[PDB]
């Protein structure tokens, strides 16, 4: 095990590893053991750590890492890893890293992504996924004046898991729905994983072809516990598996009229490392996730969540579903900051009121604050995606307040698509950490403020209430209503329930 | 302890029983290997009872280990030290009272559609594709050919996936009226059912969550089982909430779609292994888990099931292992059929006709000389088309034997209500109805009842050895005989050879 304690430099802190944790970055002087070999937190993982002080780490294979008292522990089987003088600066060492290790692939996914919201039907339909709602929702989506965007229909679409029809019982006209949805002006993905249902034609089919991911001291197929249940799963490091898996779903875009797949759920979590044959005998679980992750490649319509490396990559990477709760909406801002300078420019904010349907089910009274300020966030995000139902939770009052921030979201695409060009040609991501932006001027821990690329600087409310504290550094910077500061200084505002504060640098 | 107990053997004393696959190795040779009653059914059924034709019998509570040794049986149970029983002095006296003693008869029988008509599975034509339209086809042609209607017995994927008891709506458009149409036809429907739920399907959650699956020991966990199909979740049979859900599950199928019954498939305890699992039943066994699934079948008096332990004397349908494509495999349907009978499972269906098995699907004698043996047993199961695969002179050569079969029915309802009450099965051994007179290992003849003798063609060719005991015979052609006597005969391709009893 090639240890390698990191005493800080001066005032230095530190990024990167777990981007599930990226709420609880720059890291505190004692943190938790992390073992990148065993868990991607239901997130992303990537071998990196970056500094303030312009220093960074790379790892060709996963590690642990912790924090004792101030000190950067790392310990690897494979390598014994040193830190990078790159800079002095986060925004320094970002670049460096990313640049050497993690180049951008000089392109993006589809354009749409980043124009136009994303409704998710998982905390709807949940698993009732069925074309009658699927149409009640888009045209409440438009009827309540929100704007069309990529529809992403969530698990239990399919007959079972490995089939990739629709339930027949649910979908009477599944190529007429996709056509409806389309002249509608939307786009639709469809929810995808690398599990198979176990005793299925198709599992037989793949298990034939040694299509399927193999258990090491029985030759035999790898039955994998997840969040549904258990399921055989597809290798993914055999790319004739993955060759195969590839025109299963073309065949289901020509077939039904579908525009790209959500790819959720390479969790290494879900295995433990060593117990497989894989195809590749150099392979780790982590490999496996990447290659989960890497298949989106090869559709421009894609998103996925569990992923290790493939920085710089045209992947949409979501959020990991969070929870109906005032500290959980803290969560976005950190959290999305991390996946940036790790690598995953593009990036949506996870779903809106949170990605766990029990919350909002069994509801009557709601609060209807926490909806809206969450949507605010993802408002100046280069995504933004609903799952809940505004318009059934909400005061009509309030849905319009969100269905303006989706406008307002839509308005400003035309800069995020600049910004993302910027990300997959230098490699600076989209939404930047103040500390990024302005290094060394007392930004480091701001978790609650982010800049849209280096022009507007955004502080919306993440807590009931109607009044924010805001770090203005050096410039001039005009607030949303127009009235113009200058910085560095520490202003207070008045945030009523339909106002997301930004103020756009103005020289 | 494990209670071993070296059973000698008495003058000349054989010995059958145990498993009910090993009948065409009945009675055993002085060599047979080791034989784990907890473990391995064979695809098949089991019971822990053993006959002797000097009238002996042994009965466990529990499963045990049994097998010849240099003439000996010899019996190794870790639950109890096991011995035998004098019951009379032939085969016939011991298994009337180990059956009236241990299995006794419930003085009932499934329905008696079962004996009179044929059945037809659609395993061998259809396979995984199991659809309205080819069903529609198959029953048609069964009748447009001239074979007789009986039970039509959808075999395994008309159901969405396993755990689910919907019809697929992409094969099916209008299953209830599918059904209807069978029924008009003067058909009878039944569907293959198992106990394996899809490891990731709703269902499985549902009853994860009741705590009706089975569950594993050091987890808690489901009970993931790898099976012939794959890899599924499991009912756990011993949770009797679990299957008075599951039961509901099914007569809802029933109104719903239409169907008289089910075919009960796969309790196997070969797949599980006796421990790792917390059954809800602390006492149980995976032999207890293969009884339960099985139990689950007296609730429908249309039912067949194949994987059983115990319930010897019960109105249950039982079916041999689907066997393979073989005269191999065709010799073994009589000592397997007889098997059964002896040991409490009177109501027997003979495996398939040409083989169970589809990858197989031609030697059209086989598939003739096949349905002679069913013709004149309880009942009579076709698979493969006779129509397709054979010529038509053949198939109407089988078509008589299946209206044969349903003439001669009268009878094999008349000796299942005998079965039921006395514990006399319906197909007997030949030493069983004439102990101690040289018919210990008749694997190639039977009687049915004790009326008709049967030896019908077991090989290729048209010649044939017909041991008679003593008494009058008179064949099927009318011609009189008496033994103890030893005759040829000219079986032409389009002959069962069968004897009456005259006196």
């Amino acid at each position: 095990v090639f240890t390698t304690v990191v005493s800080p430099l001066k005032n230095e802190r530190w990024w990167g590893g777990v981007v599930a944790l990226g709420h609880q970055m720059p890291f505190g002087q004692q943190l938790a053991l992390q073992d990148l070999a065993r868990n991607n937190r239901n997130n992303q993982l990537v071998p990196c750590m970056i500094s303030s002080a312009g220093r960074y780490i790379w790892a060709e294979n996963p590690f642990r890492f912790e924090m004792k008292n101030g000190d950067l522990i790392v310990y690897s089987d494979s390598e014994k890893l040193e830190p990078v003088s790159a800079g002095t600066t986060l925004k320094e060492a970002q670049l460096a890293v990313a640049k050497k290790h993690f180049p951008s692939s000089g392109q993006i996914p589809k354009e749409e992504f980043f124009s136009l919201p994303q409704y998710n039907t998982w905390i709807e339909l949940m698993y009732d996924q069925n074309q009658r709602d699927i149409m009640q929702y888009a045209h409440k989506v438009v009827e309540n004046g929100f704007p069309q965007g990529v529809f992403m229909i969530d698990d239990n679409w399919q007959r079972y898991y490995g089939n990739f029809d629709f339930k027949p019982e649910k979908f009477p006209d599944p190529k007429g729905m996709t056509d409806e949805l389309h002249r509608m002006g939307f786009k639709v993905m469809l929810w995808i994983a690398p599990y198979v249902s176990a005793d299925s034609p198709e599992f037989r089919i793949l298990e034939k072809k040694g299509y399927l991911l193999k258990k090491k001291d029985t030759g035999q197929p790898a039955i994998i516990h997840w969040w549904n249940g258990f399921s055989a799963c597809y290798d993914t490091t055999n790319p004739e598996a993955m060759e195969y898996l590839k025109q299963q779903l073309r065949a289901n875009q020509e077939k039904y009229g579908i525009d790209g797949f959500k790819f959720d759920g390479a969790d290494i979590s879900y295995m433990t490392p060593g117990e497989y044959d894989f195809y590749d005998k150099d392979a780790t679980p982590n490999t496996f996730m990447e290659k989960w992750a890497a298949l989106g490649l090869s559709f421009p319509y894609n998103e996925l969540r569990a992923c290790w490396k493939l920085g710089g990559q045209a992947l949409v990477q979501r959020l990991g579903d969070k929870d109906y709760s005032w500290n959980a909406t803290r969560m976005l801002i950190p959290d999305m900051l991390a996946a940036g300078l790790l690598g995953y420019y593009y990036t949506c904010p996870d779903m809106i009121g949170g990605g766990q349907y029990s919350a909002f089910l069994n509801v009557k009274e709601f609060d209807e604050e926490l909806i809206v300020r969450s949507c605010q966030v993802h408002a100046l995000m280069p995504m933004m995606q609903f799952s809940v139902a505004p318009w059934r939770i909400l005061s009509k009052e309030n849905a319009d307040i969100c269905a303006h921030y989706a406008h307002l979201h839509q308005k400003m695409s035309g800069y995020i698509l600049e910004l993302a060009k910027r990300a997959a040609e230098t490699g600076e991501p989209i939404v930047r950490s103040m500390e990024y932006e302005y290094p060394h001027q007392g930004f480091t821990d701001c978790k609650d403020q982010y800049m849209l690329g280096d022009k507007y600087l955004v502080a919306p409310m993440v807590t009931p209430g109607v009044k924010r504290t805001v770090k203005l550094p050096k410039g001039k910077w005009k607030d949303e209503r127009g009235q113009i500061f200058k910085g560095p200084k520490v202003i207070d505002t008045d945030v009523p329930l339909n106002r997301l504060p930004y103020y756009e640098k103005i020289k």
